[PDB]
């Protein structure tokens, strides 16, 4: 769920889910079309792809187990779908980590219209 | 489209394509820079050069259909696009399958800062 997924954002990127990563470019958000702007909008995008593979699970409301390990996200051992959701988390917790230094407030509260079309994933 | 190429990784490697491949090494994932890592990152930039010589074409975006027969990916007869979109993912599909020998989990969640220099197709 966002209170699994907003901690390893928070431990990973030291900015808080909502807003930070909740109104940023076309994808980062509840969005879901356009073409993603930059690198941080790529990672949700693939976040969004990630959870799409997953149509038995439900992200939003189920919650997992992950403890820090020699530094690292451990997705602890749970059912397919928590160990599934936390992979995608954890995933895309990184990858805006890895992409902080191009982060940008240009793309905060980022209009629908700006973002138009069909990414199919 | 992602959706027919992340169909046919999971057919042919038993993986879900993202996100066991979409941030391994440097070249399966959004970039394009610099030496592939091992044979499954080779299978990525051959998968790039092969869409880059699709320019009358949107690999990314365009739905194609495909069958199996015999046990092997058969692309179906749609329009010259779409045929040549398919055959560039199942040439890639195949590929990492005949290289799950030698994936390494290091190479998963790969920063792209550890990839430099244009290496030409």
């Amino acid at each position: 769920s966002l209170l699994e997924f907003g901690k390893m954002i928070l431990e990973e990127t030291g900015k808080l889910a909502i807003p930070s990563y909740s109104s940023y470019g076309c994808y980062c958000g509840w969005g879901g079309k356009g073409t993603p702007k930059d690198a941080t909008d790529r990672c949700c995008f693939v976040h969004d792809c990630c959870y799409g593979n997953l149509p038995d699970c439900n992200p939003k409301s189920d919650r997992y187990k992950y403890k820090r390990v020699n530094g690292a996200i451990v997705c602890e051992k749970g059912t397919s779908c928590e160990n599934r959701i936390c992979e995608c988390d954890k995933a895309a917790a990184i990858c805006f980590r890895q992409n902080l230094n191009t982060y940008s407030k240009k793309y905060m509260l980022y209009p629908d219209f700006l973002c138009k079309g069909e990414l199919k994933c």
